[PDB]
């Protein structure tokens, strides 16, 4: 089996990406933001306090002819950004794109942090990082991804996020109209859960190509790509009036920059991510000072390839019995 489908930037910046997701029967289609750095299918839901959902669409465990509470079973997480959310369990049949899985834990929110309350866009999400990572208690749950897998044509999902624009999450198969040149594939540690791998080195602009190892995860659930503080102000360096601001959160920039392209290498590829992905737009509305997309990751702990640097590549997640990524340009 495969399935393909479209995944939607919820606002002008590309905050974050929804994808449609149909969860029982008869289907109720919850938008979903697919974040290969973690692992628990959540969504908002009936069981989700009132006052802490503001527009979102809800998954009702009891209008669903297929769902089933998974007794006993609790769930609760807390994000890199802060953000949580907790609750109980069901099984219930799960699509994506025209794949089902049956069986699959829906985990129904019953409270959530004020982040994900404030962004009505988003209806929970759906983790791709590795089963190991899942925070279902006692018993813990699989991934949509680790139970489909046996079932897919080959045991591979892609990202190919646009830039302002709609792409797409494939399962169970490579698109080879999807990208230019050939695939390079990388190797993969989950001793951390994550999809967790080395670059090669980086370079700005047109200059030239420094090779040093940058360990950090692909995370489509990051907005923005963080990487040691050595190479972030080797970055805003070469834009002027760039600076790290502690009152804003980060490295900031003239609106009225020009930002140099960011390369950065997986083996001895080299994926460019160009200047304008780099653009988060005014720090508050009407302001001149601008927030950058390459973000310290220092005092997180670690390098973070977020949708910054994804969105310019075709990614292969390749979740085969030794597990690798691919990098392709598009």
């Amino acid at each position: 089996s495969t399935g393909s489908a479209t995944t939607t930037p919820i606002d002008s910046l590309d905050d974050a990406y929804i994808t449609p997701v149909q969860i029982g029967t008869p289907a109720q289609t919850l938008n979903l933001d697919f974040d290969t750095g973690s692992s628990d299918l959540w969504v908002f839901s009936s069981e989700t306090t009132a006052s802490e959902v503001d527009g979102q669409t809800i998954y009702t465990p009891s209008k669903s002819t297929t769902a089933k509470l998974l007794s006993g079973a609790t769930w609760s997480i807390s994000y890199g950004d802060g953000s949580s959310s907790s609750g109980d369990v069901y099984t219930d049949t799960v699509s994506v794109g025209g794949l089902t899985v049956t069986g699959q834990a829906v985990e129904s929110a019953k409270k959530v942090s004020s982040s994900f309350t404030e962004d009505s866009t988003i209806d929970g999400l759906l983790g791709l990082a590795f089963s190991t990572l899942n925070t279902v208690s006692p018993t813990q749950q699989k991934t949509f991804f680790d139970n489909a897998k046996a079932s897919l044509d080959s045991p591979v999902f892609t990202a190919d996020l646009g830039y302002h624009a709609p792409g797409t999450y494939n399962f169970g198969f490579i698109d080879t109209t999807a990208y230019t040149g050939s695939i390079t594939y990388t190797a993969v540690s989950t001793k951390q859960g994550f999809w967790e791998w080395t670059s090669t080195g980086y370079a700005v602009g047109s200059g030239t190509f420094k090779s040093t190892s940058i360990d950090g995860i692909a995370d489509t659930g990051t907005t923005l790509l963080y990487l040691p503080a050595t190479v972030v102000s080797a970055y805003w360096a070469q834009v002027s009036g760039a600076k790290s601001s502690s009152s804003v959160g980060g490295y900031v920039f003239p609106c009225s920059a020009t930002l140099p392209s960011f390369t950065f290498g997986v083996g001895s590829a080299r994926i460019v991510i160009p200047g304008d992905y780099i653009d988060f737009g005014p720090i508050s509305t009407g302001s001149s000072s601008c927030f950058g997309g390459i973000q310290s990751s220092a005092g997180i702990g670690i390098n973070i390839f977020g949708d910054v640097a994804l969105k310019a590549a075709f990614v292969v997640f390749n979740g085969a019995t030794t597990p690798t990524l691919g990098f392709a340009s598009k």
